[PDB]
């Protein structure tokens, strides 16, 4: 059983034939509201995974306020704790170019108002994975590693994107989950080229963070994990169609494999599995793999 | 009196810290709708400088569309040809930071339902500048321009944004307004850096449209105008904090300078106050000035 402390945007996307320059206008196609946010993504790739999962955080009572809460019901995620304040819910300003180069904002709304006593011990009860990503607030995250310890759970931290953390937040997570760009400024270093220039930034966080076993992904090249040993994990070779759902259907496939308990070996090539399979179909929610697929591609 | 035919649309206006590029989500503060669109902000640009103006154009049936209507109303403008229309309003995306950036992206909404069958007569009668935008469809800014010239209207085309034309609107157009952009695209030249270079591009733009007075906007260094004369209009020095609408506070006093009966010298002049002031204010039409600043600014 998963407890994803985590974000709920509804997500406004807007085609244009060019991105603009600093400075530029430019007329695109007419918007459309998809379900954004990295742990709701995660919540329903979770579900989809075929996996019971919760979401702990904050929708709005705007119109969307209820769509990100039944959307996510549909997929058979328990939303008992998707808890509902006034003005907006989340929203995100997505502009994509033909060719997928995109460029996103995040209105927080309604997900930074998910406060520190907001977390309520039996959201945490029975939990086996808390799942963090920082598009909610920080001392929320400080708090939430420090609950779901209490109640029994792994702490798998997704910092996405990456800040400074002090290794007060680094001996209290059980496993650190990060792509390139994020890895490039929790050290600041030179971006992994290969799979050594990454098997090193791990070792490199792995320093700060003793008994928290760190995995970084590379797209296209997979993900490497530096913890109990110093492994590299393949991608799967599949049509790049589109990578919405990044760090993100990897972090979700991985916080449920290794919820349902399969050893890290096998939770990684899971999360290679689904955050490739992820690429394959075009958007945010819809791309999200079905257990089918995934079980059937890492057989074939 | 002016009519302005073009655009009405809802900015949307997120404060974050830095502007995104592919795969990584960014987190803003919260969105603040504002009312905008190049046709609306010159017909208010129009109206706080104690202008008659008229305002043809599309709002959806949503919110913001009644909204937009009746912001329009308040500023004094003639409301009576803004047309409803099934679906959304045009949206404003307007990403903006400390520095003060933009990256304006535009939802076209009901600006792309304006048709030529929705200009009547009426809206022409009596009328001295039409003022046109490039954030409605083409063969409507061809329709605008044959029925402003049968009721005896000076056509003012502020190519904006930037955008090819075909040879039947240059050939229509009394007064041709762009920036070094616009102007650049529709000439295949660099940019020009400098009022010398600002002039050979508005005289090759005149090439294109030889019946026109070309005026070439160069933000901090004001204007150009190739025509009955070849001169520059120098910019006035200010406190530039948010060049948004400068463009349109420049558009909109250069119409009414006009509808006035000034000559061209008078007229941008005029212009170069109204759109310097527009930078002092941050945001839209907001930062549109009143007519007694613009006039403090021109005679100090
Ligand atoms: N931007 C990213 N940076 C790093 N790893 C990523 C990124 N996006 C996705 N990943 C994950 O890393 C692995 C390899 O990338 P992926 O996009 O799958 O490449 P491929 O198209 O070759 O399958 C996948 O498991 C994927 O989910
Ligand atoms: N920094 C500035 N100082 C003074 N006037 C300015 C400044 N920036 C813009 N303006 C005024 O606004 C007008 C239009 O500016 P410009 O940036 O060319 O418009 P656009 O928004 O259409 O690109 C200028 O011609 C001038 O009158
Ligand atoms: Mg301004």
């Amino acid at each position: 059983m998963i407890l994803v402390v985590g974000s709920l945007n509804m997500d406004l996307v807007l085609r244009v034939k060019r991105l603009p320059r600093p400075g530029e206008t430019v007329l695109g196609e007419d918007y459309q509201t998809h379900p954004g946010g990295k742990g709701a993504n995660q919540a329903v790739a979770i579900a989809r995974l075929g996996g019971k999962v919760r979401m702990l955080g904050r929708v709005g009572e705007d119109p969307f306020g209820q769509a990100l809460k039944s959307g996510l019901a549909q997929e058979g995620v328990d939303v008992a704790w998707v808890l509902e304040t006034p003005g907006p819910s989340g929203t995100g300003f997505i502009l994509v170019d033909p060719e997928g180069q995109n460029q996103i904002a995040v209105a927080p709304g309604a997900n930074a108002r998910l406060v520190p006593e907001d977390l309520p011990a039996t959201a945490f009860q029975g939990v086996g994975v808390v799942l963090l990503q920082l598009e909610i607030p920080l001392e929320t995250v400080v708090r939430a590693a420090a609950l779901g310890r209490k109640a029994g759970a792994r702490i798998l931290l997704n910092a996405a994107p990456a800040h400074a953390l002090p290794s007060e937040i680094l001996q209290s997570v059980d496993l650190l989950l990060v792509n390139e760009v994020e890895a490039a400024q929790l050290t600041e270093a030179s971006p992994p080229r290969t799979p050594e220039e990454a098997l090193a930034l791990a070792r490199q966080l792995r320093g700060r963070a003793p008994q928290a076993q760190v995995v970084l992904t590379l797209g296209a090249q997979g993900a490497v994990w530096s913890g109990t040993e110093e492994s590299h994990f393949p991608a799967f070779p599949v049509r790049a169609v589109d990578t919405t759902a990044a760090g993100d259907a990897f972090a979700g496939a991985l916080a449920l494999g290794l919820a349902e308990g399969q050893n890290m070996r096998a939770a990684l090539r899971f999360a290679n599995a689904a955050g490739a399979l992820a690429t394959t179909r075009p958007g945010a929610q819809p791309s999200l793999p079905f257990r089918d697929e995934v079980e059937a591609l890492l057989f074939g």
